[PDB]
């Protein structure tokens, strides 16, 4: 079970070692955030807005801009327009775990959207890991299956004759995608596999799938060799390490955005306009999303100031609503949901809501009806069930732009206003057009972001709609990291606070106690069972269990890695760690005490 691991390097000689080159880029410490942990608000902005840039920064190897990736994008839009061209039996997937899983969920919304538009019949369609309530809650651990990956694959091309399969795992990591592509190159003449993610494939996972006799790792080296025939697609830019080690929905997730959006608007552009992708015009829609990263990030004061709103509203056990008019309102709803596995939030803490019309987004919306509060997310759940309870300690922040229906938004303000006075908004405009009077009172301090019209006469109208999203992302992304960090959730740049809820984590977590210890992978290991199964002794059973036993008892957990980790730190039992950790203000500095 646990063979891959390396055994943690002797003190003093991590620096050359073979453990540290074994990390997954997707995986590592980014040497410009090991202060992390202690910057204050604005510092936090400018580390993770530094983060952000990386993404679209040109040795110029595999870049997001190289001249490598836009070949390899030229040719995946060149499979794509080809399925576009032909409806009948055509389809064209996107799939994926967690926020790839999300992303692939934004993606196929977005260009049906595209399509219906031009009065075409919708060919999109979404993967994700668990199914519909995944889209709205933390279900990480579903990604796990190789065979669920495969049987839902084999669901959504039953009766197609091409199907494009687009596998988006940032670490190159979820079973979920893995099974996907290697059952896609089974049929290459039906399927056409492009596998997105943001490691080389020498980084790709190794470990053990449980239901899966090849690894990820064999999957995407047998991607490599069917890439030569035209039959397969790795799609790996460089991006660098995320700000926070192993948040994939940072720069992963914004590179998978601005990647995809690219090449599938080149595949529509080819088969509308009869203008062919090419690494030119590539590079002329990601620098508008490069602009769009300078245009996010001038507003890095209010960004800041919003960030200390929602931390205190945390701090004081109160909750935070991000409330999204249309996409932004899917934005909105990727934010808070990865805050429950990053920092350990309760479901409650954060949430997303997205205001208007989802009627045309969900494959399975009765996945989603009436199955609790972990799943609420709609424009019918915010006024129903959240608007009522709403308290003074509460943050609601509005995301929409002047183009929404703004005698709407003044309305659910003034609502929500009645209840807390902790309101902001993020109001995205088109430079000639003004924020109505009402709203300039009710928001005198709104973060505003204008953006000047863009020519493409194609794209222009899509990357306009596009770059709001992205830059949505990015604030919010920021602001709820931020907030947890603020709240010492966090150590260096590690998520000290995570939870155990699939096996990429329970390896991250192994990994930390390997790192923030420096004692024998045994120990560590042992270390990590016990605190997972506690107040079950470890037994032989235990030690041998596949590590889906291990997620699905520390999935719901608290805490797992401080309470490992002072148990190793201090050689004491669990609750001789607990009442630590109790005593402690926050769980960076009940470690930092110990270190």
């Amino acid at each position: 079970r646990f063979q891959h691991v390396i055994e943690t390097p002797e003190p003093g000689k991590w620096e050359l070692s073979g453990y540290e080159a074994a990390v997954p880029i997707t995986e590592k410490s980014n040497p410009l955030t090991q202060d992390l942990d202690k910057a204050d608000a604005e510092n936090i902005v400018r580390l993770l807005g530094q983060c952000d840039a990386e993404i679209f920064q040109e040795s110029t190897y595999q870049r997001l801009y190289s001249e490598s990736i836009l070949t390899t994008m030229v040719q995946v839009a060149g499979k794509v327009q080809e399925v576009l061209k032909e409806p009948d039996g055509g389809l064209v997937v996107l799939s994926g775990g967690g926020t790839s899983g999300r992303m692939a969920f934004l993606m196929s919304v977005s260009f049906n959207q595209l399509m219906k538009g031009l009065g075409q019949k919708p060919l999109y369609t979404y993967l994700i890991a668990g199914g519909d309530r995944s889209v709205v809650a933390s279900r990480e651990g579903t990604e796990d299956s190789a065979l669920h990956g495969i049987e839902e694959l084999k669901k959504v091309a039953a009766g197609k004759k091409r199907v494009i399969v687009i596998g988006i795992s940032v670490g190159l990591s979820a079973p979920f995608v893995a099974g996907q592509m290697d059952c896609c190159m089974n049929n290459t003449a039906v399927f056409l596999p492009v596998l997105v993610g943001f490691n080389p494939v020498s980084m790709a996972r190794n470990d053990p799938i449980e239901d899966w006799s090849s690894t990820f790792r064999q999957v995407a080296e047998r991607m490599q060799k069917m890439q030569e025939k035209q039959k397969a697609f790795v799609l790996n830019p460089a991006i660098g390490p995320e700000g926070l080690s192993g948040s994939s929905r940072m720069k992963g997730g914004s590179a998978t955005k601005i990647l995809l959006e690219t090449l599938l608007l080149a595949a529509h552009k080819t088969v509308d306009q009869g203008i062919a992708a090419s690494q030119r015009c590539l590079l002329e829609i990601l620098r508008t999303f490069e602009r769009a990263h300078q245009v996010t990030y001038s507003q890095s004061p209010k960004i800041a100031t919003l960030m200390k709103s929602v931390s205190t509203s945390l701090e004081t056990t109160g909750h935070v609503y991000l409330v999204g008019w249309q996409t932004l309102g899917i934005i909105a709803i990727m934010d808070g949901v990865e805050c429950i596995h990053t920092f350990g939030a309760d479901f409650r803490d954060v949430r997303g809501f997205l205001i208007g019309d989802h009627s045309d987004m969900f494959n399975q919306k009765a996945e989603l009806t009436n199955q609790g509060p972990q799943f609420t997310f709609s424009q019918e759940d915010f006024l129903t069930s959240i608007l009522p309870s709403l308290t003074e300690i509460d943050t609601v922040v509005f995301i929409f732009t002047l183009d929404d229906n703004l005698t709407e938004v003044q309305t659910i303000v003034e609502q929500v206003k009645e209840k807390t006075n902790h309101i902001q908004a993020l109001a995205h405009s088109t430079v000639g057009q003004t924020l109505p009077i009402p709203l300039k009172k009710l928001f005198p301090s709104i973060i505003s972001i204008t953006w000047p019209l863009l020519f493409f006469e194609y794209e222009g109208n899509f990357i306009q709609k596009f770059q709001r999203e992205l830059s949505t992302k990015w604030v919010l992304n920021t602001v709820s990291t931020g907030a947890h960090v603020l709240l010492g959730k966090i150590l260096q740049n590690h998520m000290l606070d995570l939870r155990i809820s699939n096996s990429k984590l329970f390896w991250r977590a192994l990994a930390m106690l390997q790192r923030f210890s420096g004692q024998s992978k045994a120990r560590c290991i042992e270390s990590l069972l016990r605190a997972i199964h506690f107040p079950q002794p470890l037994s032989d059973d235990i030690r041998a269990a596949p590590i889906s036993c291990h997620v699905q008892v520390a999935h719901e957990k608290e805490q797992v890695i401080p309470i490992a980790l002072l148990s190793l730190l201090f050689r004491c039992s669990i609750t001789e760690a607990q009442a630590h950790l109790a005593a402690a203000p926050s769980v960076c500095e009940a470690v930092r005490s110990a270190l």
